[PDB]
DNA sequence: CACGGTTCACGAGGTTCA
DNA sequence: TGAACCTCGTGAACCGTG
């Protein structure tokens, strides 16, 4: 369906919310890094598909508000034992 | 495309606007100055990709006339957390 | 299939130096 | 001023396990 963040066509859950693949990225990549991010603007940017990169604050404020959850994503350790257990196959 | 201030050959999106290399800097480099320009003559010189730099007041006024904003200039605060790592 | 991650080409922000 | 260059954030493709 739509993504709850861009409106952009979604491509099923990530971390726990309806969104297209860019949001998806955005939030893992966001949330790991710890980035901290700051509105030019009202701090109410109205998220679209074509302007999404222009307000990042914005952007990680909405994935949060729908309910998209950092603790879906891997730590660097889950991701290693998991390396681990691919490169074991 | 076409650079929307100048005419000359854009780069790709500068400021959230097509535009050419160096209107893409004049543009940076006024705002981080708030430097505000006046103009020589009438108050609309078609701007071109030669004469371009004759007139800075009227140069920055296309420039936000086409969308360009001076919101997505890097702030000094931000220009600077960054430019750590 | 669903949904975690990884790869890699590409846009746009700033910097250098003539 | 602006050509050329350095960076890294993006997202389309894609891999792998549950
Ligand atoms: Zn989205
Ligand atoms: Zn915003
Ligand atoms: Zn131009
Ligand atoms: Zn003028």
């Amino acid at each position: 369906r739509i993504c709850g963040v861009c409106g952009d066509r979604a491509t099923g859950f990530h971390f726990n919310a309806m969104t297209c693949e860019g949001c998806k990225g955005f939030f893992r990549r966001s949330m790991k890094r710890k980035a901290l991010f700051t509105c030019p603007f009202n701090g109410d940017c109205r998220i679209t598909k074509d302007n999404r990169r222009h307000c990042q604050a914005c952007r990680l404020k909405r994935c949060v508000d729908i309910g998209m959850m950092k603790e879906f994503i891997l730590t660097d350790e889950e991701v290693q034992r998991k390396r681990e257990m691919i490169l074991k196959r």
